[PDB]
Formats: C-alpha cells, sequence, structure tokens
C-alpha cells in the first residue's frame, strides 16, 4: 500500500513567529490532500492541487502556539485514500523563559517549572524527564559521548510542558564543548 510523505521546511523546530512550510508528496495520480493534526477531530487543511499533482504545500506564515503538534498527510486519488504519512512532529520555541545550559555531562535547568528537557546539536536532539532538586531547580542531565576536537559541539536546550509536548521554551544560549 502506499503512502503520503510528509516533511516540514527548514526544519520542525521552529521560533514563534518565523515561518515554515510543510511539504506532501503522493503521486501524479493524487485528486486531493489532507493534512489531519492530532487532537483535532476535523482535517486541519485540504489542497486539490493543479499541474505536478504529487506535491502540495501548507504553509505557516507565522508559527504560533496553535500549530505545534503532530501531523499527517493523506492523499486521495481513484484507489480511494492513500495509507497516513508517518507523523510529522511539529514544535513551535520561544513560550517560556530559556533554561541554562552547563557542563562530558550536560545539565539543563530551569528554576521556571518543566516536565521534559531537550538538548539540540545545531543536528539531533536527546529529550529526558525532568528533575526537581530538593533546592527546587527543574534539571536534566545528558552525557554526550565523545568531546574531540573532530568533532565539536553547538548546543542549546528548551524545556517543555507535558500538556503541550511540542511547545518549547526559548532557546539557551549556545553551548560550544570543548572550548
Amino acid at each position: 500500500l502506499s503512502k503520503a510523505t510528509l516533511w516540514a521546511e527548514p526544519g520542525s523546530v521552529i521560533s514563534r513567529g518565523n515561518s515554515v512550510t510543510i511539504r506532501c508528496q503522493g503521486t501524479l495520480e493524487a485528486q486531493e490532500y489532507r493534512l489531519v493534526k492530532e487532537g483535532s477531530p476535523e482535517p486541519w487543511d485540504t489542497q486539490n492541487p493543479l499541474e505536478p499533482k504529487n506535491k502540495a504545500r501548507f504553509s505557516i506564515p507565522s508559527m504560533t502556539e496553535h500549530h505545534a503538534g503532530r501531523y499527517r498527510c493523506y492523499y486521495y486519488s481513484p484507489a480511494g485514500w492513500s495509507e497516513p504519512s508517518d507523523p510529522l512532529e511539529l514544535v513551535v520555541t520561544g513560550f517560556y523563559n530559556k533554561p541554562t545550559l552547563s557542563a562530558v555531562t550536560l545539565q539543563c535547568g530551569s528554576r521556571l517549572r518543566f516536565d521534559r528537557f531537550i538538548l539540540t546539536e545545531e543536528k539531533l536532539s536527546w529529550t529526558l524527564d525532568s528533575q526537581l532538586t530538593p533546592s527546587g531547580q527543574f534539571q536534566a542531565l545528558f552525557p554526550v559521548g565523545p568531546v574531540t576536537p573532530s568533532h565539536r559541539w553547538m548546543l542549546r536546550c528548551y524545556g517543555s510542558r507535558r500538556h503541550i509536548l511540542q511547545v518549547w521554551s526559548e532557546p539557551s544560549d549556545l553551548l560550544e564543548i570543548p572550548v
């Protein structure tokens, strides 16, 4: 069975008020494309595209809290509905105060409450549940691995809250390891 392919440009982690483009790829026989968003019962968006019908473009001029989430794309053709695409997890950042990130074990922490911390390479990511210390810091501890002049890290970290997992804080300041 055939499935749509769904991705975001320039990427799936977007600062609030910045632009992002969601693209879906089907086949030349596709008649309609539909985005469905987790938690939204009715279709998020629909397009009946012209010309080459194997692509759809779903544009977000300015990323808000309400765009953040998990999406699937389907296309319709004479064969009926495609299998859904793999889910695209679209994250918005800038909605809480930036945590601090320091030192190899890295510590992402904040006084401001968070349920999760996400460590990101400026390209990969690492998610951990937070922990509050008896002195009232929310933190997570991230091991890094090989620190070497050949592989230097450009890292920032974010906090999130359990009720909206795709809504992240402002990023921490960039931390470069080793020196």
